[PDB]
């Protein structure tokens, strides 16, 4: 009676989800209904019964026989494990001729791929009195109206389910290793600024419903972070366009004071009186202080206004956070140059990241590649690249790039960590401190850190950006430290650029 | 960081739900910690710490001491069981002053009623990174925006924490003697609209968690039934209002062959020919399907949307159900006028039946009270009153509360199960053949009926509307169907009866 829900397709076509047929265990455990019968048609023997039935569907045989063993019932069911089995399942119980034992067709919500793009696909939720679908978080949720149904209509993605599954297996990888408490990974189309591949740790499996609801926030469109050093960028940038940015200027490293609280470079000591690029190439907070005091206080609240900052991307996902700009006060002013107090979104910094490689137009990340009804051929929706932006010129944005590349390849680099061989690389690393979610300050431990990194190859003429970040691993913190996600960022980007035929 | 989230309140301004500070439970096991202290700020004794703390929180010693022997860990929390622990878990712990153990603030939504008025309230659910709560279902989910905070806004709604108790107990019991597939209670003002309470089974509970997600329709709004003979009360109105209802005029009894379907009054041989009246104490499909001819096919699907069917009401809740009317040909029809075919959700059920107690006009149902913020005194909304339509004139209102008294207090009545000793009660009875999910017909089976019944009292001048319904008995099918609801409705309507002061006899 209700209409097949459309289905949620990769940007090949492959099937992401989709409505199937499954089956349901039902026993009559009533004499009334073999009466007229010469074999039994109810459960004459609930001991064996009860003990074939334990061998296709999860359930104890003392369970299986004390649910047999209802009074004043006609047929009994077996809640959750005598639903959603599969066509095998109804074949091995039927070739037992089990008494009053049949199979009930029930159609269900199949994600064929299990836990894969769980945060972004999302999951649909079955109505049992009607067999209603509906989604509960992500694609299912946002399209809802347009998947249920007569038939529903399709919604297709920009992931490649290839470039997927590299980011899928990227994050089991660092779940194993650094046991992190949020954790995510991103592949976008430099050029177009769709959405290949995204993934985040930890999620749930829709097919299964595992674990679903115990986050409801996606990472990429509803969680905020204090990006940390990558945010550094756009401050860099700002300053290459106001002058203020010389890459062979030196300036005094170490550290500032601002409203009474000392703020340092990472290693403490500094480096003494050292050029501006080698200041980016080491990530220095002080220069970025002096950048910030070069260019002045009030311009520089609407260079990270231009890059989208504070303000929603406007992309499909519901409820997206907008962030904010920590601006109040000189402390959150300085600090913000660095990637703290300051909160972003992840498709925020992507969208400012392709601000570098597309001439200073920023683009506007998208995820929904089509809706449209299969049967009628209506097409509801069309994505397609969008400019969010252009708070630089070409000459700003090729500057940047210049910086990026040195990050990485210096030979002063503190990032070498992130080089695949084969492949030119560049990109940004981040260390952050993280908010105690409980008021007060930041969260207390030997590495309590945001770690991430915003990258792209091949260096200056890239395909992809690739944007990964940890926080707050609780196990191996010391290595979480110290190569940040170049454990995530090197397989995902050296097997999406083999996967796009990028010359190695 | 978050902001306080606005509470749930009930109409006497209980809290339903609100934000607490529960904790969380964190031990340091890594010998860093204590290297230029004089104490040990690390568990020192991993196994006797195990030993200590399953004393208080729900996990046993071997996995606490198998969860603090993680390797290349500073600090080790403990899962579900390690959370959302209470102050007294706290001090309880504190008290033991186990080196390398503290207790970290967390808030949590907390429900105070637990399950109860579970599917209506609804569930908010916790971001761990950063603590921001977001409603999944209900109240938390349609004024989450509202809710969420400075601080977020309160939401009152017109839910007696008094009246709900009843509901909740009378649902609990039918659960326990019918174990249906679907049960709802509601109850109404039956002058004001006002839902006064409203439970469902099977449904979760949202402190906890526990079953969330396994239904996510609401019954009251989103879910959609063959009503069954509850239906037969607006075609009772047509007919009055149309001239073609006569209490006294004799109709023959039995059945009648509509497109080689041949529908029989219950008791497949009728009563002859008896009268109009008696004909619809007795639940007489033949009646209704009588009605119909006379009044005609056209007028009949007109007097059902007049009466708010196959739309929604358009209520506060989201994604409201609209129904339809099965009107395809003369079957779809004639199934439609003793309430299968057309489906129909329990708040439009409401909304039509309170037309016979307000001189014609219907009520739209509303459970919204208030949105207001406590710190700026704001008022964003406020719930009232609201005709959603006059389907009937008052004559016709009152000619139709006729029927319904003696449906349950006739000589002759077949409802006498739903009287309750010292109220005066009327209503009407329901039986329903339920769509089988699968496609195809209906459910098979003994006794495979949606029972309901639509009841009000005092009868004539009623304080409340009581609409329950039972979907599919799988124990004691053969009592559901003798009884229908009446072991709901009676506890649910005499206990509120009483509270609302009305003089018993």
């Amino acid at each position: 009676q209700q209409p097949e829900r459309g289905k949620i397709y990769d940007r090949n076509g492959k099937v992401l989800a989709e409505d199937v047929e499954r089956y349901k265990l039902v026993a009559v455990i009533d004499k009334k209904a073999s009466a007229n019968s010469k074999k039994p048609r109810h459960v004459v023997d609930k001991k064996e019964t009860a003990k074939k039935l334990s061998t296709v569907i999860d359930m104890k045989p003392e369970e299986i026989e004390k649910r047999l063993s209802q009074k004043k019932a006609f047929q009994i069911e077996f809640g959750r494990k005598g639903t959603n089995l599969t066509y095998q399942d109804k074949l091995k119980i039927e070739k037992m001729n089990l008494p009053g034992i049949s199979l009930l067709p029930e159609t269900e919500r199949f994600y064929p791929n299990g836990n894969f793009a769980s945060h972004l696909i999302g999951r649909a939720q079955k109505n049992p009195d009607t067999g209603e679908l509906k989604g509960a978080l992500g694609v299912e949720k946002i399209f809802d109206s347009y998947l249920s149904g007569k038939r529903g209509d399709d919604v297709h993605l920009t992931i490649d389910s290839n470039i997927q599954v590299f980011v899928e297996e990227a994050l089991d990888g660092m779940v194993e290793r650094y046991q992190p408490k949020d954790l995510f990974a991103v592949v976008m189309d430099a050029k177009t600024g769709e959405i290949l591949a995204y993934s985040q740790r930890p999620t749930f499996n829709p097919e299964t419903g595992k674990d679903f609801g115990k986050k409801w926030a996606n990472d990429l469109y509803q969680n905020t972070y204090e990006p940390g050093s990558t945010f550094k960028s756009y401050g860099l940038a700002a300053a290459i366009q106001e002058g203020a940015f010389d890459p062979d200027k030196k300036y005094k490293s170490g550290h500032r004071d601002i409203m009474g609280s000392r703020i340092s470079d990472w290693n403490r000591v500094g480096w003494g009186e050292i050029p501006m690029s080698l200041g980016f190439t080491y990530s220095s907070n002080t220069l970025m202080m002096h950048l910030q005091d070069l260019v002045g206080a009030d311009k520089m609240k609407s260079w990270y206004e231009r890059f989208g900052f504070g303000k929603s991307t406007k992309g499909m996902f519901d409820g997206e956070a907008p962030g904010q700009i920590g601006w109040s006060n000189e402390l959150q002013q300085k600090t913000s140059s660095f990637g703290q107090s300051t909160t972003v979104t992840p498709v925020q910094m992507l969208q400012a990241q392709s601000a570098f490689f597309n001439d200073g137009n920023m683009l506007k990340p998208w995820f929904v590649n089509s809706v449209e009804n299969p049967v009628s051929k209506r097409q509801f929706y069309k994505g397609q690249k969008q400019i969010a932006g252009k708070p630089i010129t070409k000459d700003t944005a090729e500057k940047v790039e210049k910086q990026l590349d040195l990050v990485v390849n210096s030979k002063k680099s503190h990032a070498a960590n992130y080089r695949i061989d084969g492949y030119e690389v560049e990109g940004k690393t981040g260390t952050a401190q993280v908010a105690a979610p409980n008021g007060g300050g930041y969260v207390k431990g030997p590495n309590p850190y945001f770690v991430s990194f915003m990258g792209d190859a091949p260096k200056k003429n890239p395909k992809v950006i690739v944007y990964a970040g940890m926080s707050l691993a609780q196990k191996n913190d010391q290595e979480a430290y110290e190569l940040g996600v170049s454990k995530a960022f090197k397989p995902i980007m050296e097997n999406t650029l083999k996967y796009l035929n990028v010359g190695k």
